[PDB]
C-alpha cells in the first residue's frame, strides 16, 4: 500500500533502534540515515492507519506559502501548532505580570491544578493576538520560521530573498536544473534559535514532465510528526507542480535522526496492527493558478477513510 | 564488498535512469535520490576496480580544514583539480593581454592546435601564482569555495563563522545533538557562483561512542565524481572522530541528482565487469590530534591495491 513506507520505517526502529537519549530527559531509540519515496501519482500519502487532520497541515502550508510569521493567521483557522513558541516570548517579557510559568511545558504536565491556568494564560494570550493588533505586531510574530525563510532570507546587504519564488521561475525556464534548492539553515541564526528547522532543506527535480521533491529532515519524531511531516510536503510538491503546468511524481523524504520517544512504544505497536486502507485523492483549484494567492477551499482531499486517532504523550 | 553500494548505483543508473539532457550539451542519465551507507570500521571505501589519486584526495581536503581559498596551496602539491576556475578570472581581467581564450574548454577539446596553447597560458598562469605573491592574491584567491564556507562564513554584521570549527566542539560537549550540521548553500551568493556547491550539506551523529557522517550531495557524476566524492567523505569522517577520540561508524552518501554522461557508458561497463579486491585500511597520526594543524604526512592508506585506471572524457 501507498503508506507502508511509514510503517516498515517504525518497525526497523523498533527492531534496530539503539537506545539514545535526548534533551527532553524522556528517552528515544534512534537511527541515522533512511529515505523512502512515495510515488504521488497513486494518491495522496496521507496515512490511513491513524487519523491525522488535514485541515492543520493545509493552514499551516499557506501560512508559509505567504511568507507570514504571525501566528494570528493560524488562531484565525484554529491551528494551535505554533502557541507555544509565541507565548514563551510572552510570558518572559516583563509587560507578563501573572502568575509564573517557568518551564510550564512538563509543569503542566505533571501538575494538574497548573494544567489549568497554563490553559487560561494562554487563551487570554490568543485572544489578545487576535483582537489587539500593537499585541500580535510585538508577541504574535515568530520572525524566524519557515515563511520568512522561505520567502524572505535577509541579506547581509541588508535585503531580502524569495528563495521559493525564485526557485519556481528557475523550473518554468529551466526545468533541468540541478539546482532547484530552498534551504533554511541559516549558519548565523542557527545557535540563537530556540528551535533551529527540522526540515533542512529540499530539492525539486522535472523529467518527462513530472515534479519530484526531496526533503533532508535532519530530526524526526516517528510517531506524532512523521505522519505530518510527510503530508505537508507531499502538498507541496502538487502546489508548485499546478503552477507549472507539470505532472506529479515521487516525494523522497530522507531523514538524518529519526526517533522513537519511549513513551510511544505501546500506540505504534497498535498501529502497526491495523491493515493500511486505500489513500484518499488531492483536489486543487484548476481556475487558479498562483499558489501563492491560494486558500484553504481552493484544496480538498477526497476518500480519506482512516482508523480512528491514537492518542499518545508529548516529550518534555 | 565494500564498494559494492557504487557498483550497484551504476547499475541502477545503466537499467533504470531516464535520459536528461543537461546544459553542457553532451546528455545524461539520471535518478533522483539514493542513499548508500559504507561501515568504515570495514576497511575505507576508495575504489579497488579503478585506481583512483588518493593524493589529489588529501591534499583538496586538508586545503578545506584550513579554511584556505587559494590555489596556491594546492600546485604547491601538484594538485590541479581547481585550477580552471581561477584561469577563467585571469582570462577574462583586463590585465589578460594574449590569445583568446573564449570557451577553452570544448575548444581545447575539439581543437589540437588550440590544446597546447592553452595548456601553455595555464602553466604560465599556474607559474605566476605560485611565485608572484601580488599574482597569487589577487587571481590564485577563489573566494568563495568550500574552505571559507565551511570556516568563515560571512554574516550579515560583517563577522566570520568557523561552522565546522563551532561543531566539532558541540560533538565534544553535547555528542547527541541533532543539530551537528554544517551547510555550504548560502541563498545569497547562489544566484552569482559560476558553480553551486554540490556537496551542499552535511550532518554528524554519534552513538555507542561511534561517529557517522550523512552527505547531501545535490549533483552527482556517477563516474568521474562519486569515487572522489566518496573518500573525501569517508576521510573527513576519520578526521573528525580522531579529533574527538571517537570510534568510526559509517558514511551514508545521500544523492540528490545522480547521473552517467552519455559518453562514459563503455568505461562504466567495463569497470562493472570487474571484481572487487579486499579495500584499504586508513593510519593517522597518533601523536597528532588539531586535524586542523593536521598535513600529509599524517594521514596514510594502506594496502591499496586497485585495478589499473580508467580513461574518460570529461563533460562540456
Ligand atoms: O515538524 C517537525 C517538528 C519537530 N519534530 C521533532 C523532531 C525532534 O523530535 C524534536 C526537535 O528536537 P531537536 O532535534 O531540535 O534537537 O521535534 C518533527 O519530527 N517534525
Ligand atoms: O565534487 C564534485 C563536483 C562536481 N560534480 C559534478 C556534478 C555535475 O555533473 C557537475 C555540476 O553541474 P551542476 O549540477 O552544477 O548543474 O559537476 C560531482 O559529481 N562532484
Ligand atoms: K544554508
Amino acid at each position: 500500500m501507498l503508506e507502508q513506507p511509514y510503517l516498515d520505517l517504525a518497525k526497523k526502529v523498533l527492531d534496530e533502534g539503539h537506545f539514545k537519549p535526548d534533551i527532553t530527559h524522556t528517552g528515544t531509540y534512534s537511527i541515522f540515515g533512511h529515505q523512502m519515496r512515495f510515488d504521488l501519482s497513486k494518491g495522496f500519502p496521507l496515512l490511513t492507519t491513524k487519523k491525522v487532520p488535514f485541515g492543520l497541515i493545509k493552514s499551516e502550508l499557506l501560512w508559509f506559502l505567504h511568507g507570514d510569521t504571525n501566528i494570528r493567521f493560524l488562531l484565525q483557522h484554529r491551528n494551535h501548532i505554533w502557541d507555544e513558541w509565541a507565548f514563551e516570548k510572552w510570558v518572559k517579557s516583563d509587560e507578563y505580570h501573572g502568575p509564573d510559568m517557568t518551564d510550564f511545558g512538563h509543569r503542566s504536565q505533571k501538575d494538574p491544578e497548573f494544567a489549568a491556568v497554563y490553559h487560561e494564560e494562554m487563551a487570554k494570550f490568543d485572544d489578545r493576538v487576535l483582537h489587539d493588533d500593537a499585541f500580535a505586531a510585538k508577541y504574535g510574530d515568530l520572525g524566524l520560521v519557515y515563511g520568512s525563510q522561505w520567502r524572505a532570507w535577509h541579506t547581509s546587504k541588508g535585503d531580502t530573498i524569495d528563495q521559493l519564488g525564485d526557485v519556481i521561475e528557475q523550473i518554468k525556464t529551466h526545468p533541468y536544473s540541478r539546482r532547484l534548492i530552498v534551504s533554511a539553515w541559516n549558519p548565523e541564526d542557527v545557535p540563537t534559535m530556540a528551535l533551529p528547522p527540522c526540515h533542512t532543506l529540499y530539492q525539486f527535480y522535472v523529467n518527462d514532465g513530472k515534479l519530484s521533491l526531496q526533503l533532508y529532515q535532519r530530526s524526526a519524531d516517528i510517531f506524532l510528526g512523521v505522519p505530518f511531516n510527510i503530508a505537508s510536503y507531499a502538498l507541496l510538491t502538487h502546489l508548485v507542480a499546478h503552477e507549472c503546468g507539470l505532472e506529479v511524481g515521487e516525494f523522497i523524504h530522507t531523514f538524518g535522526d529519526a526517533h522513537l520517544y519511549v513513551n510511544h512504544l505501546d500506540q505504534i505497536k497498535e498501529q502497526l496492527s491495523r491493515t493500511p486502507r486505500p489513500a484518499p485523492t488531492l483536489q486543487l483549484n484548476p481556475d487558479k493558478h498562483d499558489i501563492f494567492d491560494f486558500d484553504m477551499k481552493d484544496i480538498k482531499l477526497l476518500n480519506y477513510d482512516p482508523y480512528p486517532a491514537i492518542k499518545a504523550p508529548v516529550a518534555v
